[PDB]
């Protein structure tokens, strides 16, 4: 029941400061522009201890499956090869990606009927708000 409130299909409805976040991460111009247009559907499911998060959009379709606290390899939508660990901290899913001596954290939170995604790279945060699809 660990992620009950996250499970479901969610659609992006707003984004703030995402271009700057992507710049800070190192994403190039053309990828930033096409990625920034995307309105993904995020599909979260749980089967036993395995959590799956899919992101489907015109830009890219991605899928990760993981166990909390157990590091895994991820190829991000912008093609970084990262080492990821996802944990639950006080009801927030905290996803840390490490690559090339850099780090970024993506937090997913349930707030009212929304799922809020906060992405941080050094001093730069972006907030992406999803609603149930
Ligand atoms: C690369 C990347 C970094 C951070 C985030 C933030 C995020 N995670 N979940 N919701 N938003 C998304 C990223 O990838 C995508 C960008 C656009 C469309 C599809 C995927």
């Amino acid at each position: 029941h660990m992620c009950d409130a996250f499970v479901g299909t969610w659609k992006l409805v707003s984004s703030e400061n995402f271009d700057d976040y992507m710049k800070e991460v190192g994403v190039g111009f053309a990828t930033r522009k096409v990625a920034g247009m995307a309105k993904p559907n995020m599909i979260i499911s749980v089967n036993g201890d395995v959590i799956t998060i899919k992101s489907e959009s015109t830009f890219k379709n991605t899928e990760i499956s993981f166990i909390l606290g157990q590091e895994f390899d991820e190829v991000t939508a912008d093609d970084r090869k990262v080492k990821s660990t996802i944990t639950l901290d006080g009801g927030v899913l905290v996803h840390v990606q490490k690559w090339d001596g850099k780090s970024t954290t993506i937090k997913r939170k349930r707030e009212d009927d929304k799922l809020v995604v906060e992405c941080v790279m050094k001093g730069v945060t972006s907030t992406r708000v999803y609603e149930r699809a």
